[PDB]
């Protein structure tokens, strides 16, 4: 968890991904690694 992910940006959000973010990976199992699509 976190290693496999946070390479480009990613950051880890409780849950579910907010409105202006997308889920392109897990941070953790409930924890996804949510990516900015400003």
């Amino acid at each position: 968890s976190f290693g496999l992910c946070r390479l480009r940006r990613g950051f880890c959000a409780r849950g579910r991904c907010r409105f202006p973010s997308i889920p392109i990976g897990r941070c953790s199992r409930f924890v996804q690694c949510c990516r900015r699509v400003w």
